[PDB]
């Protein structure tokens, strides 16, 4: 398709799409807790969709109705056997977390997913969840889906060192540790998602903290609560960048993600010299309204620590760097395949085939100057976070056209992004 060249002003009010793992969550603390629980302006995925189905197999009330999920909790202990096996389907959040919300069930389950899932390792789970008390098993050694698993009355409390820097496995002995008699505590290896932890502060419960020791007491009663969903940063940070770029242009965001561990655009920005406002913000769903106007950018070091907080972001951040005068370097990011990347390399090739200086690095990239814009064919491969990189790449392109192929993969998490973008422009 032939994306839109040439824009003279971005004006408009924008909400993105809900925040996945928040969305997750909100379906977990809602049946688990005491009362009834209402979300709003939640991700209308399948992973979503395939937890809300799972708790309702497992007799939890959830009413999906004009795009308002209530939810009838039915308590801590409160879960009852499914008639048949669990469907997960793709969600390597739902077969995780879920697996340690059924730690304290006294009953057989079976939790399967599609070969996507059934190829990932639950032995991180199932290791830790063993030495409360929890009989859980799968194929081979690593543990593969299908798993089978029975739960204990007696649960015992946990005191874990994590190996690996998951959250889903921190969040899934957090559920565990909320059924279970006793103090347990879970350390991280490093810093990572904490939406678990700020939504059992929202409904009603109780933790220390202490840098990175997490201590949990148990067992805990929950409350119903009123749960508005906060925008995803990684879908919002396509309209924050796209605001400083574009000439004459300001947009405004309402409620967007504030949570710390997801927040490393807005330190970029911040860095830069970019005019971000930050208004209206909820403490204790933390989420904030963001506005952006036309700035002028200069060049940063992006490094240690900023690095997994903005890990989703690179592909704008490269777009934002590019229209910044000066240097900017990216280091300490290899992670595009454990110790590889072709993520830099697929944002460098179609991003100088566009404007001037972008270089490749073994742990980054390098971007240089502020660059003027012309018109390329760009493909996507099967990835959505390039083909809305280069849509609002195509904005400041005033000479040639600029083609995207493969353009259909944009609606795997921005379905509306096209029609968002329409709106911009007239605004």
């Amino acid at each position: 398709m032939k994306l839109k060249t040439n824009i003279r002003h971005l004006h408009g009010i924008i909400r993105v799409p809900g925040d996945k793992s928040i969305s997750h969550r909100s379906i977990i603390f809602g049946s688990l807790a005491e009362g009834e629980t209402k979300v709003y302006d939640i991700l209308r995925g399948e992973d979503v969709l395939s937890t809300m189905q799972v708790f309702r197999d497992l007799g939890v009330e959830i009413e999906d109705k004009d795009g308002v999920i209530t939810v009838q909790g039915v308590g801590m202990a409160g879960l009852k056997a499914p008639q048949n096996a669990l469907n997960m389907g793709n969600s390597g959040t739902s077969i995780r977390l879920i697996s340690g919300v059924l730690a304290g069930a006294d009953f057989e389950v079976e939790m399967f997913g599609d070969d996507s899932l059934s190829k990932r390792p639950m032995d991180r789970v199932t290791l830790p969840l063993k030495k409360m008390g929890v009989s859980i098993s799968g194929q081979t050694e690593r543990d593969l889906p299908p798993l089978r698993l029975k739960g204990t009355k007696n649960l015992r409390p946990i005191h874990y060192e994590l190996p690996i820097a998951s959250a889903q496995v921190k969040s899934a002995l957090m559920f565990a540790a909320l059924q279970a008699k006793g103090e347990s505590v879970i350390i991280e290896k490093e810093y990572t998602r904490n939406h678990t932890e700020d939504m059992l502060q929202q409904f009603g419960g109780h933790l220390s903290v202490d840098g990175k020791k997490i201590t949990v007491q148990g067992p805990q009663k929950l409350t119903g609560q009123k749960v508005v969903v906060p925008g995803d940063i990684s879908s919002a940070a396509f309209w924050l960048v796209a605001g400083l770029i574009a000439p004459n242009s300001r947009l405004v965001l309402q409620n967007v993600g504030i949570n710390e561990t997801r927040t490393g655009i807005i330190d970029v920005i911040r860095a830069m010299g970019g005019k971000l406002e930050i208004t209206e913000i909820d403490p204790v769903a933390k989420s904030a309204t963001l506005i952006v106007e036309s700035s002028d950018l200069k060049g940063t070091e992006i490094c240690g620590a900023l690095i997994p907080r903005l890990i989703d972001e690179l592909p704008i951040i490269a777009l934002l760097a590019t229209q910044a005068q000066g240097v900017t370097v990216i280091k300490d990011a290899e992670e595009l395949k454990v110790k590889e990347t072709d993520r830099i390399q697929v944002v460098a090739d179609a991003l100088n085939s566009m404007g001037a200086d972008i270089t490749p690095t073994a742990d980054g990239m390098i971007i240089k100057g502020k660059s003027a814009l012309h018109g390329a064919r760009v493909n996507t491969f099967g990835d959505h976070r390039i083909g809305m990189m280069t849509a609002i790449a195509a904005l400041l392109v005033a000479d040639g056209e600029v083609e995207l192929d493969r353009a259909e993969a944009i609606n795997t998490s921005y379905p509306s992004f096209f029609d968002d973008l329409e709106s911009l422009i007239h605004g």
